[PDB]
C-alpha cells in the first residue's frame, strides 16, 4: 500500500493464450485481468463453498444425487463453468452453491462458517487463507471434490 505494489502472497503475472498480461493466484489458483494490489495470513476466515464431486471423491454421494458417477474432468468443466457465470454477472455465488453443491452446506447457501488452520483439508485451507475478504478462488482439488470457495469473512 506504501511505495510499494508487490503482489500480494501466491500472486504472479503471467500472460494469456490471446496476449494480455493477467494474474494468477498459485494458491487459490484464480485468474483475473486486474492487478491484485497497487505480513502474515489472518488468524480465522470465514468462507462459502460450491462443491463438485465426481466418482473418485472420498464419499461419491450427495444430497442431490445418491450415487456420484461424472468424472473428474466434467466435474472440473463444471466448475469452470460456475466461476464463468459469476464473474460475468448471470449468476451469484450463493445460488448456485443452494442449488448445484454436493456438499450439505447447500443448505446455508454454502456459508461453512469461521474456521482456523488445520480443521479443513490441505488444499482448500491454504486456498482459504490466501484469499482476501470478497475474494473468490478459482477451481480448488481435494479428495472431497473440486471446489470454488468465497471468503466472507
Amino acid at each position: 500500500m506504501a511505495d510499494e505494489e508487490k503482489l500480494p502472497p501466491g500472486w504472479e503475472k503471467r500472460m494469456s493464450a490471446d496476449g494480455r498480461v493477467y494474474y494468477f493466484n498459485h494458491i487459490t489458483n484464480a485468474s483475473q485481468w486486474e492487478r491484485p494490489s497497487g505480513q502474515g495470513e489472518p488468524a480465522r476466515v470465514r468462507c462459502s463453498h460450491l462443491l463438485v464431486k465426481h466418482s473418485q471423491s472420498r464419499r461419491p454421494s450427495s444430497w442431490r444425487q445418491e450415487k456420484i458417477t461424472r468424472t473428474k474432468e466434467e466435474a472440473l468443466e463444471l466448475i469452470n463453468g460456475y466461476i464463468q457465470k459469476i464473474k460475468s454477472g448471470e449468476e451469484d455465488f450463493e445460488s448456485l452453491a443452494s442449488q448445484f453443491s454436493d456438499c450439505s452446506s447447500a443448505k446455508a447457501r454454502g456459508d461453512l462458517g469461521a474456521f482456523s488452520r488445520g480443521q479443513m483439508q490441505k488444499p482448500f485451507e491454504d486456498a482459504s487463507f490466501a484469499l482476501r475478504t470478497g475474494e473468490m478462488s478459482g477451481p480448488v482439488f481435494t479428495d472431497s471434490g473440486i471446489h470454488i470457495i468465497l471468503r466472507t469473512e
